[PDB]
């Protein structure tokens, strides 16, 4: 459903630490077909339940997870991307 | 039927965040054949409601959801447009 | 009949808004074969009721549909106008 | 009696905050059996002494509180809807 | 009697309001057998006690009475229209 | 007297506010024995010295101050009816 | 006195911080007899010296005192409403 | 009573920290029978007081506390969610 | 002819509005040779037609829209002076 | 004189600010020997040039400084009044 | 002399407002020594010129200025009544 | 000339702002030899032609400019004031 | 046309935001050959509907446009004045 | 006194270190007969004035010296509330 | 010339920060012969281009910019005038 | 003079910084003859000059440096207050 | 209680040493039925009152207790872990 | 075309952090031919899009890339404005 | 130029650390002919950006150098003052 | 002179090492001629220069330095206390 | 790529040790054709990502390898700058 879609984003997202949230901020404005990412503008100074939030509109929150997941290992955080994996499943 | 379709539209506009409808009304005035769009007079300081009526009366209510959805994709909310693709069928 | 015509014309012109009634009488004076128009002299102080009297008598009621389907799709109020339409089909 | 069913109204209309009138009176023009409902012209720039007042006479004052209700839960105010209804009995 | 006839009829005339009388003057010349009605030049300028007179002399006083309640109902005046009909059988 | 009975109506009728005179007229067409009040003809457009003539006449001014207060405590305004009741004492 | 009546009570009134205005207001709504209180309609943008005028008017400025310090205790504001009753005393 | 209801939410709403408020008002969007929630346009920019008003009339004050209760507990607070369930049955 | 010289004359002076009228009726009276003008008394509750009689008496149809077109332009209404003259060589 | 008893009032007047003119019209109708003082009816909707017509009306302009003065130390403001006071002495 | 006697009161007459005007003739037909006023029918619609011909008339133009002042103090307007009280002396 | 004196005054009083007109006709019933000025009962509800008119006639063409320029120094606009200045030369 | 000369001004002037308006009716009263332009007592109040009335009726609705591309390039919105540009040409 | 009763209190409040204060407001919400406490919401984010102030309102000024001197002792603070003790008797 | 007066003092007027803004309206009603300065009634809620509005008018457009860069220098903003200084010599 | 009087303190108050400001505010409202302060309604969101206008109104800008040092020294800046002090007698 | 339910533990979780503390956080994330624990977001920078706080909430302070004891035997820390033992049977 | 001229723009702005647009809006009154650029007035409060907004109309939005891109070089920002310049060629 | 006077300031102040904007913002009210500095409370919360904006209003551009370069040598920084000596000269 | 007083201190206090400042902070809460002395909460997280500023504060800047040499000879630092005595008579 | 540009250099920035990074960041405003470099500002607390940022904004990232390695070689780190040549031409 499109409720349990954002709890399990969400309780993903702020299982990152300080350290990986400065640096999944920053790994984020690289995916994307041909230049469609989110700007700095909504992403710099985004707390961990704000991120989840833009990150669920920009993308739609079906496919939010796909993009957080291919970022999450490209973030050096592989513990929680592989947490997710199985409990994408629980949906 | 006239009223449910006035009904989709202001629950689908009004769950538009305060900073997304700044950029909503601002993304709306490029729709169009060739240059018939709402000008700036009557959408500047338009409400969440005020701007679910005069959608509602430039194009009238039938596809007016057409040219909400097709802007609310580009207006970076793709979390109400998809949701209201689904509404849109159970009218 | 005379008097369904007029009936249908006097609700289908109180239900502009305070706003469009001031375009409304504006996009007025611009009809016409060749310069047969209302002139302002009866038209800049006429209220809702009082500009479907006029109407009725420039034109005649028969016609007077017509010329007002015609301005209120320019008056940029096409909800009132295409729901004359399906009402002038019940006369 | 005629007296007690217009009070009943118009203290659980002026009840109503600034913003539910802007949504109530939106809310209001889409009743009826078939097109039987109150037009824009005189709902638009209407307060809440002269909302309880035509809306008395349009249905008339004892069938006034059934189509308040029924809109009053529709223009999400379920509060004073339901204040309404155990005070229609006291009456 | 014919006295008591007129006194319901010019109190249940000039309870509407400055803008219902100058509806209820519009919605009065439609009424008829075939073609039989008041025309313009004796209701434009007609004040509430004077459209009480004139009604009162062409339809005759004893179906005045049925000839205004039929119009009241559409003058969009429910109120006065249902509290003249208990009134209509206390003659 | 009877010249101080309209004098101590008059400077209590216009200490009510603009919003007051809007709710007081509208709470004036409610008392009587049955049946026996004043129109809505000769109530919409009176002003503050207007409403205390035609109150002064319909009621007669030895009792209009009877029938004020009686409204003024049901048209919410409890300051100047309290303060017309010592000075109904001084006449 | 009437105008120490109301001098104490505005005094007392803008001593209170906007943020306690906020909760003032929204707790005056509970008090009463039986369902006699101020609505919404007239307190949701009333200003500290607006609150100070129809609180004097709908409950008389006499008890106005009375009800004001049952809901400065109520409202979490027990530093005015203790130092308006030395004050009341002082009349 | 209704006023005792309101005030038992009101009391165990900004009994709420500042972080946990951010993560309640994003958590309050996904109850309902199918899709009857509130929007985010009344619930972006809502305080703790305003948040205790709308809940109020959404859902009406006597379920409001289960809607609430329900939500408290998906929002990591089961410290005053608790705390509400032995202060509903001293209603 | 005389017929089409007084049609095109009332026809283009109650195409002014309410408000160039006062000021019309005022910029009439300094055109002239010497001092041969109309007077006040039959100017100041001229009507629209009625300033389109007396304007074609004192100066004559012929030449009556010569003085017509000379202070339009000077009456700060130039759209009408401007439209007249492509219709006075359609004589 | 008379002219220069109003010139140094109303310049006294309009530099009060937007607030205080909300309060001292307020502490406006405490003043006076036993009840004559200026009703709501002329004060509530009034500007600054005129509550300096009314007040040199219903005083007189030769002591309506000396209420003003009263008053405008008693609606906080005595920058103005003291500032008047040294003005009064050059008439 | 008598025209300066007229001369005196119509120019102390016409000072008032339109709104003094309304009260003026009302705060007229309660002097007298006993009922001996002026009646309604030629007061209703008196002008101001017309005004200061009957109250010549009825009192005769010599005391007509004292039952003008005694009732411009009467009419809460003191500033013509004291500037008449000066200009009666230059007789 | 006398037209082009009226010309000049018409264009200098319509220059003003809606605000200015309220303090000009305010700052007119000042000057004059002794009591020489225009009372308030056609001034009071004068337009901008309106004032133009009468100023005029009472004060005669030629030195109305004068007693119209030094009330409008006096009524805080020296914007047109001066401006008339260099237009009265060029008469 | 004379249709189309106008429909191009009004749709160019609405487009015009909030803030330019109070800017653009500032930046009209500089135009002119020598001081042939419009005051102030018409442009003021005036909405963006009555601003394309006047502006078409003081310069004439041909050259109305030219006096108004040179005041937008002057009133800081180079927006819709190139974009007229391209639309006086698809006349 | 009230004043020496709040200076005796913000003195005796900010002389605790940043870390007894984290430590002091949470200690603070324990306190009350049967559950009146102040809650999270006012105190989460209070600094050391802003403290000071609430504690004064929701107590009393009077009592809320014995209701900082008993979480004194609870906060582990031993020094300030002592220091308090022998200047409570100062006052 | 006139024109450039004001064009000059606009632009100089709106490169001020909304900060110094505040700090520039309070820091003009100083100036002065004697007393002859800007009252506060059309001052305090003054915008930026209607503070060169009355600025223009109150003083005149050409000593306009004596009185704005004597205060500029006075509101602590130098660079801006004596930006104006080397722009007033380009006039 | 005045003048110097206001300027004296607006530079004596903004030197204040912003924590000293948040002092300040609070220790202001405990001086006074017997309960004559300035309540929080305009004190607690006051800016540094904001707080030098009110301060400059309630006191006179003569006595408003006396009101104003015995504070300074009683909230903990006892900086300024000597430095106003040597600055007081270069008035 | 619920008061010496918090107070037992915050006693004995600030018995942790510096090193303890980095272990405990470390030891936390690991209980639950599934899943169900405090994410790293509110647990990395969380002090030991801080900790105190969030665990208190997250599973209620009356089992807190059980789901620290079973983590203080986890994380290397028996004595304190058995120190409350004893002093959970003392509640 | 001009929708996709704007779309570069918006899109190439919000992609400046927080920091770089108080740095960018900071260097932006400096360009220009002598002295032509956008004042601090509509600058200073200005949003990431109500920034591409008035940009796009001060210039006109096909050279407002120019004027963004020269000032994004010189605003230290080098990403984005070379990121600009490959997508200005894909318009 | 102007321009290039600020660049070389702004350029000139964030070259200073962190510590060293501590000590150039404490050592920069000592500066002036007497007492004419910058006082802290826009001084306090400055950031490096926003120090030069105020250093180059409050002084002027031209010589804002020098009384930075003066206070440069002064806070410890002599690498950045003898920079900006040499660049200084390529103005 | 005031400036050199706080050179003075400055330079005298950061002269201290990192530990005698963790005593001389400590060693500062002991002065005073009964109790008073600079509290905790702005002391505690004092720097160097920050604890210069306070201190010629609370003191005033000219016996600042008596309060500093008390305790720097208390803080066991003599040797910069006896190198400012030298430099105290360098004033 | 860009993208693969970005991550080149940020894999390479945090493989210096916490002491190289101290030198990395003083061995980088050297750089330059002549004086453009990165000041201190923005370089003094910049973390390893943060430092990755700005590096490839201020040069863009397509010649930030350049002028990091060209530092790199000159921070004393020889391993990761030849260690970042092979990985650039695997780009």
């Amino acid at each position: 459903r499109l409720a349990v879609a954002r709890e399990l984003l969400l309780a993903a997202l702020e299982e990152l630490s300080q350290e990986q949230l400065k640096r999944f901020r920053h790994k984020l404005r690289d995916v994307g077909p041909d230049g469609r990412s989110i700007p700095w503008g909504r992403l710099e100074r985004a707390d961990a339940v704000d991120l989840a939030e833009q990150l669920a509109q920009f993308y739609g929150p079906e496919p939010a997870l796909e993009v957080a997941r291919k970022t999450l290992k490209r973030a050096d955080a592989r513990d929680v991307a592989a947490q997710l994996q199985e409990r994408r499943l629980q949906r």
